[PDB]
């Protein structure tokens, strides 16, 4: 399989840069994964229902606005659908006990307010909050993506997962230098 | 461990124990009742009498009539119970010694219970007539350190009000 690019390293906090046969590849981390995991979460839920769930040490001090516990109240299946399983800590404040794979690592509290707030006025109907509302996590915002051994997997976003060249907007998230980049050293 | 450990009082009757579950409210005089019911009675099954103790300045009831004859009655039975009293003249008594494990109270009320039962047989005068002291009422309420001993009252006791917990966020219904 020769990929779209085999990842080499860092660019400064928001690119991911891959040499392959052609040149190296200059891949927006954040964008080019938050297609990949809209993508994953959709067929994700497509099939069994229901996105991967995970639980955690340490929950969250989510402070949890007036309303969203009640919406909590409302039928917390569908939060558990969202792979967001989240427990009440008394008076006004709540704690997620469970956040959903393919995303982690940060900031979790801002995914369960986005589905919560989104559990306010059922009518759901929509589905499409999966979207960067519920991507508003994508990958590293600008900190770190290991020593590599995970880099690569990043770069094999596009490979059986569609909607890759044009994104949320149109907007490219890789390759712009060829191998003829000498004409930059003039 | 278990039943908390305690950790203040409540206005004057309650008790609170942090435990690992919640804060536990102990009735702390029903609580002192009952430890004080079961420790008499394991006390008067064994040895077949109550721990006395003298005490200083003795108080003096009153002691109707009849009751200083019932103190002419058998007085190794109120002695059986911890309290021996003398008669001062007149018709009036004094405590010279009262149980242990009740000490300072109104005397009075705890010797006088048992001379008025004095109008035979019978053995269950030593429940709450008898604990008619139990802890201190309302008052007094001794600091956390004892605070903890009192909440051992149901260990090594067995044994009509519960006396323990409410706390399980219900408080929080009823502010939220």
């Amino acid at each position: 399989l020769p990929p779209l690019g085999f990842a080499i390293a860092q660019l400064l906090g928001i690119y991911i840069l891959a040499q392959a046969e052609d040149s190296l590849l200059l891949i927006d981390m954040h964008a080019a994964a938050e297609r990949v995991n809209y993508e994953k979460m959709k067929r994700q839920r497509q099939e069994n229902g229901n996105l991967q769930s995970q639980h955690l040490l340490i929950p969250v001090t989510f402070a949890a606005s007036h309303e969203e516990c009640a919406a909590l109240a409302d039928h917390a299946e569908t939060l558990a659908g969202f792979g967001l399983e989240l427990s009440d800590m008394g008076g006004n404040t709540l704690a997620v006990r469970a956040a959903p794979v393919m995303l982690g690592k940060s900031d979790v509290v801002s995914l369960a307010r986005d589905v919560l707030g989104e559990l306010a006025q059922v009518g759901a109907s929509h589905e499409n909050r999966i979207l960067a509302t519920m991507s508003c996590h994508g990958s590293i915002r600008a900190g770190r993506r290991l020593t590599l051994p995970e880099m690569n997997a990043l770069l094999r976003d596009m490979e059986n997962t569609p909607r890759s060249n044009q994104c949320n907007h149109g907007r490219p998230t890789w390759v712009k230098l060829t191998l003829k980049e000498l004409d930059t050293l003039f």
